[PDB]
C-alpha cells in the first residue's frame, strides 16, 4: 500500500494510482499537463487569506493569481486549470484541509482529485485527452497508492499520516 516517500521528480505516473503529496510549505504542490487541452496545478494556501494576488511559477512561467482563504484554521488546496497552452487559469474545487495532504490519479479518461472538507472528503475531476500520458511534477514528496486501496488513501487524506 504506502509505497514512498518520493522525491520531488516529474514523472509519468500510472493510471489508477493515487500519488499522495505531502506538502510542508504553501505553494505549487504538483502540475500535470497533456500539452493539448489540460494544464492542471494544485496550489497550497495557508490559513486565513483575505484576497490578494499572488505570483506563482506554473510550468516554468510567473503568473498572477488571486487567491483567498476564508478558513481561520484550515489550509486550501486549489486546483488552477487552463484548458488551451495560452488560455487563462481558472480556479476549482477546494480541499479545505488540516493533515495538509493531497493526491492526484489518472483514471478513466480523467484527472481525479480530492475536494471538500476534512475530516470528510469527496474527489472530483476533469475530463483529459491522453490522459494516460499526462506527466506530473511533484514539488514535494510524496507515495504511491493503488486505487483498489482507495480507502486507504481517503483516511490518510481525513486524518494524516
Ligand atoms: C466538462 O465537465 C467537467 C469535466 O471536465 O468532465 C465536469 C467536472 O465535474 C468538472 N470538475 C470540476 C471540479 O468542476 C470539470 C471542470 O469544470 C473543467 O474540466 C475545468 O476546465 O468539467
Amino acid at each position: 500500500v504506502l509505497d514512498g516517500p518520493y522525491q520531488p521528480t516529474t514523472f509519468n505516473p500510472p493510471v489508477d494510482y493515487w500519488m499522495l503529496l505531502a506538502p510542508t510549505a504553501a505553494g505549487v504542490v504538483v502540475e500535470g499537463t497533456n500539452n493539448t487541452d489540460a494544464w492542471l496545478a494544485t496550489i497550497l494556501v495557508e490559513p486565513n487569506v483575505t484576497s490578494e494576488t499572488r505570483s506563482y511559477t506554473l510550468f516554468g512561467t510567473q503568473e498572477q493569481i488571486t487567491i483567498a482563504n476564508a478558513s481561520q484554521t484550515q489550509w486550501k488546496f486549489i486546483d488552477v486549470v487552463k484548458t488551451t497552452q495560452n488560455g487563462s487559469y481558472s480556479q476549482y474545487g477546494p480541499l479545505q484541509s488540516t493533515p495538509k495532504l493531497y493526491a492526484v490519479m489518472k483514471h478513466n479518461g480523467k484527472i481525479y482529485t480530492y475536494n471538500g472538507e476534512t475530516p470528510n472528503v469527496t474527489t472530483k475531476y476533469y475530463s483529459t485527452t491522453n490522459y494516460d500520458s499526462v506527466n506530473m511534477t511533484a514539488f514535494c514528496d510524496f507515495y504511491i497508492i493503488p486505487r483498489e486501496e482507495e480507502s486507504t488513501c481517503t483516511e490518510y487524506i481525513n486524518n494524516g499520516l
